[PDB]
């Protein structure tokens, strides 16, 4: 079999990267060696032909490949009804914000401090924990260990139910993803691209 | 307040090791620093002081560190039924293996390979795909796009159900799993370690 090397940041693989790919794997004889990079260093890894596509952030064209944008991947702000109770007892405030227990996946995480910036029109530096995990992101906002900022995909169901609340409804953080793919293997990962493009037209919001 | 450095293989964090740590950020001030090894350098790590703590395989004491053994992580090599179907037509046989699609986690996971020699007294060379994912192995599994080694705490309501079967039923892959503490912190510790050792022995299998 033919290994097919692709990056995905984290999100994705814990929404819906995955439903793509099974889509492609299960019609063809190819294997895949996902690549997870939330080092931003998947602009780097196309570039060196280390993988042949990505999901990403990142729009501008890597040179030479193509760029197909995929949809927007919404993240809500959100912890437990007792962290609340404990940490925001009289509102989310740059006062509180700099003691409450923040959740930050690694040192280039800016979604915290990008929320803070917009719901609350200042930055504020907030304590963390620091959890390179999307699902463990998801379970330390549940178990009341912090407040982060989670994909919906992942925090729907549980805002819901009220197992987490949003800080400040009404205050998602929306980043757009792309899907750059070597424009010497695009046509023959043609396939790929159309279930990474159709699965993400379903789970995304649109352009 | 102070930032613990903690270290986890990704299939404790992806189960138990949140459960514990929350237990003990709720009734402290600590913030942690969760590092994930699946490249198994915690060792170095806990030599180095670049964490005081952690979740590993390692048995054998890091020199100097106090080791309290935590129980074992059971896992069971799982597939969906139509990958079964697809397969494993006539039975998981050596010519079957060689042929179907696993899932290995990265170039150290011996898992598969382990329960292979196992369940069927020899060594198979098996094609992979590469899948550095805890929560991906168990969707990967689920989807049809191949079989792999889960924990048991991820799939045990999928075998249930049927989402998933077992390859060879009755053939888990046992881990012990050990607590590693710098022995100069480990007093000051004591809670945290309380609460990794009471989560453990009500998730993991007795020692
Ligand atoms: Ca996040
Ligand atoms: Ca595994």
């Amino acid at each position: 079999r033919v290994t097919l090397n692709i990056a995905t940041n984290a999100d994705s693989l814990g929404t819906w990267f995955l439903d793509a790919v099974s889509k492609f794997t299960g019609g063809s004889d190819y294997l895949v060696n996902i690549a997870v990079d939330d080092q931003d260093h998947t602009v780097e890894w196309l570039r060196g032909g280390r993988v042949l596509a990505a999901v990403t952030a990142h729009d501008k064209p890597v040179q030479g490949c193509r760029v197909t944008p995929l949809g927007v991947l919404r993240y809500h702000a959100t912890a437990s009804p007792d962290f609340m109770a404990r940490h925001f007892a009289d509102g989310v405030t740059p006062a509180a914000l700099a003691r409450a227990p923040g959740l930050t996946f690694n040192q280039k995480d800016r979604l915290q401090a990008s929320w803070i910036r917009t719901a609350l029109g200042e930055d504020v530096s907030y304590p963390t924990h620091w959890l390179p995990s999307t699902d463990g992101f998801v379970k330390a906002s549940l178990a009341g260990m912090g407040w982060g900022l989670n994909p919906v995909q992942l925090v729907a169901e549980h805002l819901a139910a009220g197992r987490l609340v949003e800080l400040m409804p009404g205050t998602p953080l929306d980043i757009p993803l792309y899907w750059q793919v070597n424009r010497l293997a695009a046509e023959r990962l043609a396939g790929l691209t159309a279930n990474m493009v159709g699965t993400a037209r379903v789970v995304l919001m649109p352009v």
